[PDB]
């Protein structure tokens, strides 16, 4: 029987999360020897994970915490902790001890599914309930974009342990991909995103794909990465291209295709979409990424997957032309590492603001 | 005779900096009748902005505040605030004290010729005597984006009252040119940074500009703006675009050629500027506005006079391919606001960092 959760909360929030890299994931084994490293580090590293992020949701201001779908998220992580902690005293070495881990990883998976969009009925009905104000909608914005990128980086963790240790591609290492071809996920991408705007539009812009490999002209541009994480990227630009564009050529039969960049540096590969769908200007680009204005978000947690292996996801306009979105990821799989938040006292202070006049002047 | 400076600068700086917009900067007359209302207005608004930036100084690193150059500089600031208190008294009904006012503001302009580079002498003594450190660096980075940034305010303030009320074009009001042809300004900027090209690399890439008028296709991009600074952002961008695209090309005799788009909004003016000068990783971007790092204030500085009237300058890279930069701007006179730094309890905070472990993750 278990200790009451905060108990657990307070003694692993004590830790930082250690943050792996894409080579590390990549050059871990499927051996039974492998299975039990994979399970004592991770009754560890997830209750680690857990702690951390469910420290910072008590920063959250009353108002939000007090909300039914933020209570109700809370409670699926204490669970979750727990559910772990049921480990703590297991041995490694007992074939069922292995087994049992992995069905609470996905019994814990499944709990989390509707995570996204249940804070943002919490978001929502902080909204409805109180109205909002620009103290705690900056703090939402601080927080969910690290509770965002904390439950990436806790399903990145239990989708290589339940994939290795459970197909489509056996080359694959868990959700990894060694040998992504990027400009067949960006096909894939337009693919998916053509459907959904013929659908609605009855037609939809052609895709031009251009790739400069800088010190090796001939070669196709591949890398180490997750391919669903740079499908969920590229599928969500391509529906904001498709759409300006067709939206804004509502008198045209001829629609100006998407052109998009495949770019091998040395130490990035970019990838630029661009489209002339007429653009929108500086001061409304800030809303595209906020999670009070999208409640839709799509670009938010976009960009999250882009920053979580040391990239960006940025978007550039000209109003009364078009945008470029410039995905940023890293070229070397050595300088992919997990961007994770911790649990510190400089995360505590970014939550103690307070309403006061800013450092710029008003008329 | 005069109370001591301390005695003013703790006077004006409980008043905020009041911004103008550019409508109504170019809406100001040159009779004898605006002439008395600028003077009243400047002798207590060039002490408020003196005073403002002042105090902030007092704010900085004691390493920093301790060089002889930043020393120097705050002297000429105390001297320049205690020639306009020579005015508090004096009468605008006696023209001797107006054109006596000019005088001054002619005086403080010279005064402070040379305070941007004198200033960058202070963080170089500021490295060389203590070694930079990452806390004094923020500091400095914040500290300066506004120190000068006020620096141009108040040689607008003194450029509009000196010009106005005393050639090249008597259309223009004070500095300002209210139908500022923006191709013509772009091509004055490549005609000069081609000329420095030529003399180092004896050869340059060649210029194409178009223009996206959203709402009239056949008419020539106008807006009011001052020329100088338009011309002073574009000329920076030039020279890197250039640099870039020779150096990038040292086995070529075809330069790819530098792209301009000017496009015109509803609400932003946007110039594009496009380079295949290779470009440069996502994470050496930071640094190109980095004041540290370039102790060669060329960009941020420019990024400056974007932000002066609520716009911007933003550089985006695919690293093996090549650069864009984009100055952003208010299409509209009325939305061309003065961007003011103010000393104020917000801005007070922002000093006060120590030394800590981040919010984010460490491996
Ligand atoms: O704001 S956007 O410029 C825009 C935003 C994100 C993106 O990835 C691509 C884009 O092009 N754009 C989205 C959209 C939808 C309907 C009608 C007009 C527009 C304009
Ligand atoms: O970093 S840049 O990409 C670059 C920076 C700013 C700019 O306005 C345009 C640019 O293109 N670029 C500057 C430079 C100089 C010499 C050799 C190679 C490069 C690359």
């Amino acid at each position: 029987s278990l200790a009451g959760a905060p108990k657990y909360i307070e003694h692993f929030s004590k830790f930082s999360p250690s943050p792996l890299s894409m080579k590390q994931f990549l050059d871990f084994g499927s051996s039974n020897a492998c299975e039990k490293t994979s399970f004592t580090f991770l009754r560890q590293e997830l209750p680690v994970r857990l702690a951390n992020i469910m420290k910072e949701i008590n920063l959250l201001p009353d108002r939000v915490l007090s909300t039914p779908s933020v209570q109700l998220v809370q409670s699926w992580y204490v669970q979750s902790l727990l559910d772990i902690m049921e480990f703590l005293d297991k041995d490694p070495e007992d074939h069922r001890t292995l087994s049992q881990f992995t069905d609470a990883l996905v019994t814990i998976r499944n709990r989390h599914n509707d995570v996204v969009p249940t804070m943002a009925q919490g978001v929502l009905e902080y909204k409805d309930t109180y109205g909002d104000d620009p103290v705690s909608n900056q703090n939402i914005q601080y927080f969910l974009d690290r509770f965002y990128l904390s439950r990436i980086s806790i399903r990145m963790l239990i989708n290589q342990h339940t994939l290795i240790f459970d197909p489509a591609h056996p080359k694959h290492i868990g959700s990894i991909d060694p040998n992504c071809n990027v400009s067949e996920v960006v096909k894939d991408a337009y693919d998916m995103a053509k459907l959904l705007c013929d659908k609605y539009y009855m037609a939809s812009p052609d895709l031009e794909i251009q790739e400069i490999n800088a010190a090796n002209s001939k070669q196709p541009i591949h890398m180490v990465y997750v391919p669903s994480h740079l499908y969920h990227m590229l599928f969500e630009l391509f529906k904001n291209a498709m759409r300006a564009t067709v939206e804004s050529h509502e008198s045209s039969l001829i629609l100006p295709p998407i052109k998009v960049m495949v770019a091998l540096g040395e130490e990035d590969l970019s990838i630029k979409m661009s489209d002339r769908g007429g653009g929108v200007p500086l001061r409304k680009i800030e809303r595209l990424f906020s999670y009070m204005y999208s409640t839709g978000y799509g670009l938010p947690i976009s960009r999250l997957y882009a920053k979580y292996f040391q990239g960006d996801l940025q978007l550039f306009s000209m109003e009364g032309f078009g945008t470029d979105a410039v995905i940023y990821l890293k070229a070397l799989s050595t300088d992919s590492v997990e961007r994770l938040p911790v649990y510190n006292k400089s995360a505590w202070r970014h939550y103690q603001t307070i309403q006061e006049a800013g450092d710029w002047c008003v008329p």
